[PDB]
């Protein structure tokens, strides 16, 4: 049985699950890469030192992030964020860095970016 | 430090990591969904009962699968499969089911499919 996750459980997942899997499109083909994200002010913040990822997402800014907690084949939770790559300007990197780090529970030339949310969905199976 | 994974470690991962994250494209936007796969005869076999996934991949058969083993921010292994959705015909479902199940280590209307490999890459960080 697959049901919709409550907003509370979606929120717990996207506040507390550091690692997400980022999807982007190159030449009409999907690529997935694990990244660590911080949800702050309704967007997800991250960075990459991989110029190929940066370039890909500049040319096609339609991206997603999967967060999931998979216990078994029949016990799992998934949250999909669909949105847009928005690259952080040099002038705004210190803001991005503080948003990323400020009051995080866990312990920790990049190009910083955020993911603005166009659709957020969450489901679970018990 | 990010290096290329050996073929042996790539092989260990794609033989033994049941859960992968599937990427596909709808209307130029990426979607990611966790699925369980079996690598057999150079392709990855799976199935879905979700008609929306099936329909999406029929219209754009360019897909990928990420397998990963993430220990920390700096200790991880990733294998990306880029390939094509190839839907299994009714006549071939029993073959698909046996390939999926036959001599698997672990314990376990669908539409069966396989993912034929066009690029396989694997990297790790220590
Ligand atoms: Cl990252
Ligand atoms: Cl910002
Ligand atoms: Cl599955
Ligand atoms: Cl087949």
């Amino acid at each position: 049985l697959i049901t919709e996750m409550s907003d509370y459980d979606i929120r717990e997942m996207i506040q507390h699950k550091h690692v997400g899997r980022l999807g982007y499109v190159v030449d009409d083909r999907p690529i997935i890469v694990p990244m660590t994200f911080r949800f702050s002010g309704g967007s997800f913040y991250s960075f990459t030192t991989d110029g190929q990822k940066t370039n890909a997402m500049r040319k096609n800014d339609a991206i997603c992030i999967l967060f999931d907690q998979i216990e078994s084949q029949t016990k799992w939770r998934t949250v999909l964020v669909q949105g847009r790559y928005r690259e952080i300007a040099r002038e705004d990197e210190e803001e991005a860095i503080v948003r990323i780090m400020a009051n995080e529970p866990t312990w920790w030339k990049p190009v910083f970016f955020r993911v603005d949310i166009e659709k957020l969905s969450g489901h679970q199976a018990e």
